[PDB]
């Protein structure tokens, strides 16, 4: 699968995704990390968030990080994420996809959702 591929989301990161019809808008060979952090706003702790990628970690470069590492996040998949200090729970070499999809909950057309891995998609 690649950019333009039609797929079915096969994971449940948030409500409304599982089984949603989707189209791939970006594909990245990269390292995908699961991370835990306290949002900058001060709300509830985010535990084992899938996923942030190499390119979303401040000063990560081409250096693969290690579980246990403390990093600063440069993504904004949700409020309070950008600039947060996070702990890497795991690291995996894989391809991740950014997808447009229609929420199964409300019918809202979600654009450029980051991220799902190929293990999390069905074609």
């Amino acid at each position: 699968m690649k950019v333009g591929s039609q797929v079915i989301i096969n994971t449940s990161h948030m409500k409304g995704m599982k089984g949603a019809e989707a189209t791939v808008t970006g594909a990245y060979d990269t390292t995908a990390y699961v991370v835990s952090y306290t949002p900058t706003n001060g709300g509830q702790r985010v535990d084992h968030h899938k996923w942030v990628i190499q390119e979303e970690i401040k000063d990560a470069g081409d250096k693969t990080l290690q579980p246990g590492d403390q990093v600063i996040l440069e993504a904004s998949h949700m409020k309070g994420m950008k600039g947060a200090t996070a702990e890497i729970d795991s690291a995996e070499k894989t391809t991740v996809y950014m997808v447009d999809y229609t929420s199964t909950t409300s019918g809202e057309k979600v654009k450029n959702h980051k991220w799902v891995t190929e293990d999390e998609l069905l074609e």
